[PDB]
């Protein structure tokens, strides 16, 4: 299981720069004000789903952006959608509890998790992300991002969650 260090060793070795701004976690709104307001761009939210046959599922979209889970599942061609278990979110993503982020995807060596990116966010510069933890926001910008993916071999599925379709 990767640690913060381990991340940013990834990024440098890649060429994905980076901006970490540290911070207790987040449960007062006038901090997440704070928190934007020293980092622009695209702030996430990031959904671990398992579906109805097993898959699961990782959505990083903008927090503001609405995912209708009910239906989702005939947008990307999956089964019916559920929040995935706390303990596969350990094991694939690296991660615990309300520390969900795409950055987690180094973790994921059996390939298990399919990546959905929110058209908004995929058209946001930059993207702010939990560094592994929730004690921390790290900006990378939009390229950045996508050259992350790529090194990991991430194909994103770009989902516009208004009009329920894969662009
Ligand atoms: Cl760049």
């Amino acid at each position: 299981m990767k640690t913060r260090a381990d991340l940013f060793a990834f990024f440098d070795a890649h060429g994905v720069d980076h901006k970490t701004l540290d911070h207790p976690p987040v449960f007062r709104v006038e901090e997440g004000l704070e928190i934007k307001a020293a980092m622009p761009g695209g702030h996430t939210k990031n959904l671990f789903l398992k579906d109805a046959k097993g898959q699961l599922w990782l959505i990083s979209a903008l927090g503001e952006t609405t995912i209708d889970l009910k239906k989702l599942h005939h947008v990307i061609g999956s089964g019916r959608l559920s929040f995935g278990p706390q303990e596969m979110m350990l094991e694939t993503l690296g991660v615990t509890p309300g520390s969900v982020t795409a950055f987690g995807l180094i973790n994921d060596t059996e390939k298990r998790v399919r990546f959905v990116l929110d058209k908004a966010l995929a058209d946001s510069d930059p993207v702010n992300f939990h560094p592994l933890k929730n004690d921390a926001t790290t900006a990378v910008s939009q390229a950045g991002l996508r050259r992350f993916l790529a090194a990991l071999g991430v194909e994103p599925m770009i989902v516009d969650f208004a009009a329920m379709e894969v662009v």
